[PDB]
């Protein structure tokens, strides 16, 4: 039954991602460990002394703030790739795929999924970081020197339009499943089984949107377009990352993330 395929995907989403949209919009709105606001250099340094004490003692605050923010981004990406891999291992039919095709799907899918889910922790003024314990302002990131000021703003632009669709986690879980189970990734061995897998997920998504969002007549084709938008956003992101790896010393790539980008686009 498709009602339960959707429920299983949604339950695996709530289980595997440490931050979900309901939790995020609470923190983002107005407790015990409120988010420290990072809006200039002074507050970045204060936040680092509390949230990453070992690094400060290692002397990271001698490095350019842009380098520390980039490596903060990388650490968050590595953790999200780990969650996405477990989420996917929990997608019905994914674990039955060929080992090599699981790697291919995740390799090309993870950053599309990341930037989709990143919208959940963004508002027009900034984004949540450090497991809900920091809030870094969009204007502070815009204030960094090139090229680092170009990292986050295209993702804010995507997220504000994405958030206007007013999806909830039950929608987003299916959307991310669909991103991962994409039958036209380069390098796929058994394209036929993946397309049938994708067809079933997208079928559930289309049906779920019908019942969950009866007011938005074209929400399904809108989300198809967002999937294309995300692939272009990821292509452009990989280009900026390659610029940074080559031009900026100190901003070395984490080994897990380097393998993801290797031969990607
Ligand atoms: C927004 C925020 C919150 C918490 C810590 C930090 N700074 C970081 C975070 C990370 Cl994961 N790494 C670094 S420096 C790593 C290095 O110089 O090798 N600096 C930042 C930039
Ligand atoms: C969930 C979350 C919140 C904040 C930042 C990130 N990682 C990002 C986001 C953006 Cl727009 N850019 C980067 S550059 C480092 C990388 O390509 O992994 N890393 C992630 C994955």
């Amino acid at each position: 039954d498709l009602k339960s395929l959707a429920k299983r995907i949604y339950e695996a989403y709530l289980k595997n991602f440490n931050m979900n949209k309901v939790k995020a919009r609470v923190i983002l709105s107005g407790s015990n460990n409120p988010p420290f606001v990072i809006h200039d250099m002074e507050t970045l340094c204060m936040a680092e002394k509390t949230l990453v004490a070992k690094l400060v003692a290692n002397g990271i605050q001698n490095k350019e703030a842009e380098v520390r923010i980039f490596h903060c981004c990388q650490c968050t990406s590595v953790e999200t790739v780990t969650e996405l891999t477990e989420f996917a291992k929990a997608i019905p039919g994914f674990a039955n795929l060929d080992l090599n095709d699981q790697v291919t799907l995740l390799k090309y899918g993870v950053y599309e999924a990341i930037f989709a889910m990143l919208s959940s922790v963004m508002n027009k003024d900034g984004m949540l970081v450090a497991y809900g314990n920091g809030f870094i302002t969009r204007e502070f990131l815009k204030s960094l020197r090139k090229p680092f000021c170009d990292i986050m703003e295209p993702k804010f632009d995507f997220a504000m339009k994405f958030n206007a669709l007013e999806l909830d986690d039950s929608d987003i879980s299916l959307f991310v499943a669909a991103i991962i189970c994409c039958g036209d990734r380069p390098g796929l061995l058994n394209v036929g089984h993946i397309e049938k897998m994708q067809e079933g997920i997208v079928h559930v998504l289309r049906l779920h949107l019908q019942s969950n969002h009866p007011d938005d007549i074209f929400l399904f084709p809108k989300l198809l377009q967002k999937m294309a938008d995300l692939r272009q956003l990821v292509t452009e992101h990989a280009q900026l990352v390659q610029i940074i790896k080559k031009t900026e010393s100190d901003a070395a790539l984490h080994p897990l993330l380097q393998e993801i980008y290797r031969d990607m686009y």
